């Protein structure tokens, strides 16, 4: 899928732009500079206002999704995510930073529930998706003779189109309101509703029509902006119905911002009724007002109160898992696109004039291509960064100082170089965001980062060519280097750019093949005991059955146990070390994962490393709660029915005649586990010897086993393999573990682990008979929130 | 001393300005500029050769030191520590890094004593200070006339002091041969002499005139410099006489560089005879040459060579104390006085003719401002990276790149911008150099530093008044923002610097008192204890006395015990937690004494921290050697003279009936500790019951007594106190200690720690019974090595 729909959207991209070019071939780049400068001050007031009202509206957008998946979050939070999420899903789309990944990262620290946040997500993508063709219906429908002549199709087509549009999405209410059962209610705005094989989760008549006045208003809004910044308008009606098309087309096209598509069914409507150039300018300032500001102002919005927190929660924040390296990454991008941009475009005569007197002019040539070639490597550098590598932080940070410089050099740029030095000064503040010392060349391919480059060149040549479409080619132009000649500066540019791209790219591509995987070795498992000893958490004794992965830190004080099922790829439990070497374990399991194609799961994780899970992308499900007793208010004096019951089976126990003995790693009876382990059904003597193992007896014979997984530290002990006979008696278990609990209470550990239990009512009963202290046990695994398969899924269901 | 002699220093630069202004009376700026475009292409090479030349003869300097010094060092490391030593000592002088601590750090790492490399350091300053007169007095009695003309004195008077001079260091050469004690030499070529109170170590006959030889040479090559660099030149014979007066007023007067002193002396001179734009231009022309770029080529060759050091050994350097640091403080310092003195001078009309159509002419004027403030703050930020802060580092890497733009932007001056970002590309290279988290505004305060920032804007407001003395000044001048008006910039940018170093200077100055000296409190005392038992440390136990003051670290994982005992602060041992924890409390110790006013000593301290101790400016002084027995090779069961002598004392011991016990802290005879502690003379309950006690008796009654220091882990234990009665038996101590070391290897301790002895004869023997491991302990001191000091010594010592 990956592949073909990203060879399918660089293609829908490419004949784009196409299409772009010959709709403006009538027009000059002169015509229109013009064209911007025209359109008066009040009108781009008009807009930014506009804009402003139709952020405030997605606001309303997000409470209604609130709503719908019943999440209780304050004012400002529900504004925060609103806002972000609006803002950099629509302009950056799924390349970078999407809708959702911001939502679940903002609303995680409320705790929001992972399937809630998911849920949020859905609906404020489909409601304005399932919207957008009764909107336009309805738009169509009034002046259906104005609706023909901009589509320039029959009034009696267009006007049955609209009734069937209109008439299928009644029909579709009335079916899905047949089914609606009564009674239960998830939350107070929403219905279940039953097909036969699954139940679908719908809102509410009250929140349906909300929700379609707030997109109204959106949509309205939204197409308001441009509809001011053109000098001469068609009727409304046609131009709101055209707009929605070209919306659409722009979603369906899977292009990050909509670009080229959106502006190609506008230009295709209005080519010659408007003309050209006013609205090829008001195209150009509606991108720039409507997409890239919001996405700026969120930006530095999320920045900001990143940096906020580093401030004030200095000690609670260590190791820096936020929002500051994907904003980055984007800020990153963007710097190159415009250095990209820049050089395409010619320059200024009279800054050239000046500039010549203070500069060598075959160094402006130099710095010319130099910028363009940084251009490109800042457009890679993008990844590195949003792996929070240092050495990405380091490289780009000298990029943008130079590209910064050479942006002066080059044609007294001082508007490139300022946003540069900007990027700069901002990726300076965050350089401990930037924690890993993982080499650059060691990164993973990512066709999508390569695509997204490919098309920003793409730009950059439709953009050469529109700028410099005065002079006549010839393959003398590549071998001017002249002051005047600003057509083969950027040739040379483009050529340049193109050339580095596809070396770099083919670099990547073809590279080594990754080692496969391999049970550990002894070494290993004896470097893992070791690690398991000088540590905290003893149930990485799992990790010395010999029968998963073990992956190391470069320390080799840390390691992450794992194995490949299917396509899948299962860590067992948390990393194990501080939490530094925590962080850099994920992060390189994550790049692990992606050498070999397969999807990184975390089995069983604890909640203190949820939002290092959550950046490099995963979700925390609910899996089970494991149960501990505490050892510090446990005592064999106090009171309690469940107490009271426990000291009686002791007591009872012990004049039955059940022994309990403890022996140290190497002399256990090998004979008598084996025989036991035969009677009950890993089990091999090299795991077996690795731990104690306390085994209990009936009148001497032994009646049941239990290795213990223990540190060197008296923070926290388990056991993992326990059995019992069934010819024993039923509270000679729970003896052995309460026996258990009380060896360990003399020893003086802290904490003792009984086990997890999933979603098992006779085992949650049994572990709550000791009086726990239950603690979430997660499961941590992608993000797959694509609104087209939600809704391929709903259609299939319907139909 | 300290302030007297700052004070005199920048009085004697003052005068030494105002001379050089009076003597300059006749010359405009223009006519020095043609003057130093006058010179040839032939000469410059003729005075780079002679430099060259200058300095190779200075490596043979280094190794007369050497044989002196009676030290032997590889032919690398004495061309490098030779040149480097040399090559700054001779720019910077006193001010920032010296040639003594250049020598120290370098010869550190092959393991020379501190007293060796001193003597080096004295010997390779005198040999010179010393020759002077006499190569002086020689130059002056070849062409008596040429001479008596130059200094404009009487040929009789001329004479009679050179033969003075000749005279008395004959006499003087005679009279200290005549004390010459035979069989005795330190070294193959040094003499031991007597005159009733000290011993001096004088150089041989051969190594005396070998000196004087290599003295010859590396002046004539000096002044063989500023010779080609003059078109027309007096008789060498007396050019060279005045150059060694000069270079001696130079050094008398004790600035830096022997600027302005130098100067003055040769401008006096020769004003007329050679005219003033030439001299002027060729004594430009020798400091650039001569002083200016050998020091850059040292200060690069070290950060070569640590960088090198970073690349090759990344395991091995941890916290990073080095060179990298105090030479980057110098590059900073020098960035600052560049762009101080490019604020002065006017700019090229034809650069603001152009960048006048680039840039607003109002920005020009703000940003000339902002530069010269600038440049300010960079002379006194190399104080704050020196002591290695992070925030310094931030700061200034800001600042360059600043102010490397606010020069392109001032009057395109690409050659100021280009050493500010040469500068801040090196800086940023060695980010990790600069590790200290502790804030700029706790910086004590350096009046050297302070000192030499006034000089800077004194010479900068000298180098404006020469550089725009052809507009007449008004009040009106002030006012005047054009883009002509170069005298303008000029004038507030100079005001502007004065106010900022001026208010600067007092609001450091001019700050709160420090907390007074405290004994510890009963929560301190606690925290230190929990600090030693989480530690390797054992001796961190004299501690829990409480009669010393603690200095706890920001993480409060880590302190250092000292106590104030006349004019210095002595710490008792090495800081107790991890390395960067030392680092920053060794740091943190240095900024105390400075606060205090106070001399920081270090007692007894191991070898690992000496290169720390270094960084702060301390030498390492073999105090005493401290033997510590290895449990894992003693056994009972060995074989061995002394060990056969220690079994015996250990069962004689036994059947006489001698039993040792050990008690826990807190239940101790303190009935019988204070009886015997009386009966063998801290001793406090207090500082008792936080150690275990190992008690011996004879025949049931106590014979005595010893506490036991010891960590949480099993890696080394001491004892502290220790006390036997005068009747019990001679081998019962031996047996009492023979017992802890039993006991100790019975727990399983890696180590254990008898004592140090100093320097004792029995006390070493003793020790030596046990046949443990030495280790040798140091004590860290200021270096003292003031060759004036030195000079009067021995001259008192003579008279
Ligand atoms: C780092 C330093 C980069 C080079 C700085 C400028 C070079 C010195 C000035 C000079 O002579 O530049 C020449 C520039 O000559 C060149 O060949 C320029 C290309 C070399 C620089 C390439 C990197 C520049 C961008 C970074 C101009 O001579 P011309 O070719 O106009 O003479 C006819
Ligand atoms: C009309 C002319 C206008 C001139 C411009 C005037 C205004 C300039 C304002 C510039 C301020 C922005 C820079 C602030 C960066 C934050 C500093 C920082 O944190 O730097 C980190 C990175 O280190 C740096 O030094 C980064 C330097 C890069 C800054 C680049 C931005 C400035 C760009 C200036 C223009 C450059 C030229 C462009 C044109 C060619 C170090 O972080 P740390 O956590 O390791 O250290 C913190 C310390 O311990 C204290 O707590
Ligand atoms: C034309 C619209 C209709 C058809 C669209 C379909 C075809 C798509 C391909 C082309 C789309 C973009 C074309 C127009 C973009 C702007 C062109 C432009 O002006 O580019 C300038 C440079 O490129 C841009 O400005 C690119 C703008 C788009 C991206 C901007 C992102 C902003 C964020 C950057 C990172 C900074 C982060 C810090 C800020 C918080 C260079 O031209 P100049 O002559 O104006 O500049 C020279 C001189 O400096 C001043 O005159
Ligand atoms: C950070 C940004 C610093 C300022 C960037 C330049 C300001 C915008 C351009 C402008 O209009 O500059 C005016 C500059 O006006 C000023 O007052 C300049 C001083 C403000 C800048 C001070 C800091 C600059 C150096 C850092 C020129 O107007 P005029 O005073 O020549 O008109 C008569
Ligand atoms: C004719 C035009 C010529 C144009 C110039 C072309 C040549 C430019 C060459 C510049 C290269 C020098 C910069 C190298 C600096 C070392 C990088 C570094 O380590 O930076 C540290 C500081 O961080 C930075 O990002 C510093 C950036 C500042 C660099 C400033 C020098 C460049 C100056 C360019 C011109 C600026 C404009 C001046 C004029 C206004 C980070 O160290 P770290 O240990 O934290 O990370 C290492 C990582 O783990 C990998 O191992
Ligand atoms: C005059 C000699 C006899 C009398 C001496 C007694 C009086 C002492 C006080 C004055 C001493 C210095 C006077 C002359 C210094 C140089 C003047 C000069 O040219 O200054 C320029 C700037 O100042 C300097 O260059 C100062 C030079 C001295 C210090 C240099 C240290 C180098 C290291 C700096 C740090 C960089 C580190 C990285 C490199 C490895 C600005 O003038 P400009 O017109 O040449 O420049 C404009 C334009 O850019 C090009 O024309």
């Amino acid at each position: 899928r990956q592949p073909i729909g990203l060879v399918f959207t660089l293609l829908l991209f490419g004949l784009a732009l196409v299409a772009c070019y010959h709709l403006l071939r009538e027009i000059d780049p002169g015509a229109l500079h013009d064209a911007i400068a025209d359109v008066p001050r009040p009108a781009l007031l008009g807009a930014l206002s506009a804009t402003a009202l139709g952020f405030v509206i997605l606001l309303g957008y997000e409470w209604s999704a609130s709503r719908f998946a019943g999440v209780t979050l304050p004012m400002r939070s529900l504004a925060t995510g609103g806002f972000s999420a609006f803002a950099i899903g629509n302009a950056v789309g799924l390349s970078l930073l999407s809708g959702g990944s911001v939502r679940y990262r903002l609303y995680s620290r409320h705790g929001i529930g992972a399937a809630e946040i998911a849920r949020m997500t859905l609906f404020a993508s489909l409601s304005l998706g399932c919207a957008l063709p009764v909107l336009a219906a309805l738009a169509a429908l009034c002046d259906l003779d104005d609706a023909a002549s901009a589509l320039h199709l029959p009034r009696a087509l267009v006007a049955v189109i609209a009734i069937a549009v209109l008439s299928l999405a009644v029909g579709l209410v009335a079916f899905l309101a047949r089914h609606r059962l009564p009674g239960e209610r998830p939350s107070p705005d929403s219905l279940l509703v039953r097909l036969g094989r699954r139940s679908l989760r719908l809102p509410g008549l009250r929140l349906s029509l909300l929700q379609l006045l707030i997109t109204a208003l959106d949509v309205a809004a939204a197409a308001t902006v441009l509809y001011l910044l053109l000098p001469e308008t068609p009727p409304f009606a046609a131009f709101l119905l055209v707009y929605l098309l070209a919306l659409a087309a722009g979603v369906l096209s899977h292009v990050p911002g909509g670009v080229g598509v959106f502006e190609a069914v506008l230009l295709a409507a209005f080519a010659g009724q408007l003309g050209a150039a006013p609205l090829a300018a008001a195209l150009l300032l509606y991108r720039l007002i409507y997409v890239v500001l919001p996405l700026l102002l969120a930006c530095l919005l999320l920045l900001f109160l990143e940096a906020r927190r580093l401030w004030v929660t200095r000690q609670a924040i260590r190791v820096a898992s936020g929002f500051a390296a994907p904003i980055l990454a984007i800020l990153v991008f963007l710097s190159g696109v415009v250095l990209l941009f820049s050089g395409a475009t010619p320059a200024i005569d009279t800054r050239l004039e000046h500039l010549g007197f203070l500069i060598p002019h075959r160094l402006i040539d130099a710095s010319h291509l130099v910028a363009s070639l940084i251009g490109v490597l800042c457009l890679l550098l993008a990844q590195g960064l949003r792996r929070r590598l240092s050495a990405a932080w380091a490289l780009t940070l000298v990029l943008l100082l130079v590209g910064a410089l050479l942006s002066l050099l080059k044609g007294f740029d001082w508007e490139e170089a300022s946003l540069l030095s900007l990027t700069a000064a901002l990726l300076a503040m965050f350089r401990r965001s930037f924690y890993r010392p993982s080499r650059l060349m060691e990164v993973p391919f990512s066709p999508l980062y390569v695509g997204a480059s490919i098309c920003v060149v793409g730009a950059s040549v439709w953009l050469l060519l529109f700028a410099n479409q005065d002079v006549h080619y010839s393959n003398q132009l590549w071998w001017q280097f002249a002051l005047d000649a600003d057509a083969p500066r950027a040739l040379r540019a483009a050529l340049g750019s193109c050339l580095l791209l596809l070396a770099l790219a083919l670099g990547w591509l073809l590279r080594a093949a990754p080692p496969a995987i391999r049970e550990p070795n002894a070494e290993e498992l004896q470097r893992a005991a070791r690690i398991i000893r000088h540590s905290d958490q003893p149930d990485g004794g799992l990790a010395l059955t010999g029968d998963k992965a073990l992956l190391f830190h470069e320390s080799d004080d840390a390691f992450l146990m794992y194995a490949r099922r299917g396509r899948s790829m299962i860590a067992l439990y948390d990393p194990i070390g501080p939490a530094m070497q925590r962080a850099e374990l994920i992060w390189q399991f994550r790049d692990l994962c992606d050498l070999h194609h397969a999807r990184p799961v975390f089995y069983q994780v604890r909640a203190e490393n949820l939002p290092f899970y959550m950046d490099i992308g995963l979700t925390a499900l609910k899996l089970g709660e494991e149960a501990r007793v505490d050892l510090l208010r446990f005592d064999l004096e106090n009171k309690g029915k469940e107490m009271k019951d426990l000291r009686y089976t002791w007591n009872r126990g012990q004049r039955d005649g059940l022994a309990l003995e403890f022996h140290e790693p190497g002399q256990a009876p090998l004979d008598e586990l084996k025989a036991i382990s035969d009677a009950w059904l890993r089990f091999t003597p090299a795991y077996l010897n690795f731990f104690r193992i306390a085994i209990v007896r009936h009148q001497g014979k032994p009646v049941a086993f239990a290795n213990l997984l223990e540190t060197d530290s008296r923070e926290l002990a388990s056991l993992d393999l326990m059995r019992v006979h069934p010819d024993a008696p039923k509270l000679t278990m729970e003896f052995l573990m309460l026996g258990l609990i009380l060896h360990y209470k003399a020893q003086g550990h802290a904490r003792f682990s009984l086990g997890m239990v999933p979603l098992f009512q006779g085992l949650r009963r049994f572990k709550d008979k000791f009086q726990p202290d239950w603690e979430p046990r997660y499961l941590a695994v992608p993000a797959g929130l694509d609104p087209l398969v939600a809704l391929a899924d709903t259609a299939a269901l319907i139909a």
